[PDB]
């Protein structure tokens, strides 16, 4: 069991802006959580192969990490804020949907998220 393509990460075609909170997105929060010492896990695609976890990509239909994130911030793929932040969400709830609770790396996960959830509650408001 293979690795997918990784999602993507720019499309010429898809209209761009940035906005206030797209760029605290970038230079606070995914600057934040990149250097936590628990990060590593989530800075790349979930490698199947390497992790020999070949029923990775059967379970988890919408993966997410943190480069992925990086890419689309830094190329302006997203709209909206919001999009961003789903990303994120789903990028821990696959971790809690895949692992089991108390697992090493659910643990990680949670401190990622509640460093995350502090982060966003400072999110500016529009410009």
């Amino acid at each position: 069991s293979m690795n997918p393509p990784p999602p993507e990460t720019s499309n010429p075609n898809k209209p761009k802006r940035q906005t206030n909170q797209l760029q605290y997105l970038l230079r606070v929060v995914l600057k934040t959580l990149w250097k936590h010492q628990f990060a590593w896990p989530f800075q790349q695609p979930v490698d199947a192969v390497k992790l020999n976890l070949p029923d990775y990509y059967k379970i988890i239909k919408t993966p997410m990490d943190m480069g992925t994130i990086k890419k689309r911030l830094e190329n302006n793929y997203y709209w909206n804020a919001q999009e961003c932040i789903q990303d994120f969400n789903t990028m821990f709830t696959n971790c809690y949907i895949y692992n089991k609770p108390g697992d090493d790396i659910v643990l990680m996960a949670e401190a990622l998220e509640k460093l995350f959830l502090q982060k966003i509650n400072e999110l500016p408001t529009e410009e």
